[PDB]
């Protein structure tokens, strides 16, 4: 995979936010993870998470995998990493966000990511608590 520069627009939630790629303004949702909604519990967590995670990057980029780059509401599906960090990642290891959302050909990272999920659940963190 590719890792491709974006800019930050706006943070939205846990596992969305609003990036500039290729100058043109874009949702993107994080692959291979699943935030609670705001509205539910450690929602406003997660999505405090991914806001300091992104608005404190000097540098955000965004990697797609190797299906499918928009989803059926038209957001981007992608890893993003914030100053080299891995965002679906991180999430995922203070547990704000599960692993989910593993579709075929979509799954590059799902490994990785497990990996993180078990670490935060032997630690009880969050979700996991
Ligand atoms: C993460 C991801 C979500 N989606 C779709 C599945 C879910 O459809 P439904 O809306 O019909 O439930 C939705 C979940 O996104 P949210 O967790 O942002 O609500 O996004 C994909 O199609 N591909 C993906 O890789
Ligand atoms: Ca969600």
């Amino acid at each position: 995979l590719h890792k491709e520069p974006a800019t930050l627009i706006k943070a939205i939630d846990g596992d969305t936010v609003k990036l500039m790629y290729k100058g043109q303004p874009m949702t993107f949702r994080l692959l291979l993870v699943d935030t609670p909604e705001f509205n539910e519990k450690y929602g406003p967590e997660a999505s405090a998470f991914t806001k300091k995670m992104v608005e404190n990057a000097k540098k955000i980029e965004v990697e797609f995998d190797k299906g499918q780059r928009t989803d059926k509401y038209g957001r981007g599906l992608a890893y993003a990493y914030a100053d080299g960090k891995m965002v679906n990642e991180a999430a995922v290891r203070q547990g704000l966000a599960k692993v989910a959302y593993v579709y075929k050909g979509n799954n590059t990272h799902e490994q990785l990511l497990r990996k993180a999920e078990a670490q935060a659940k032997k630690e009880k963190l969050n979700i996991w608590s």
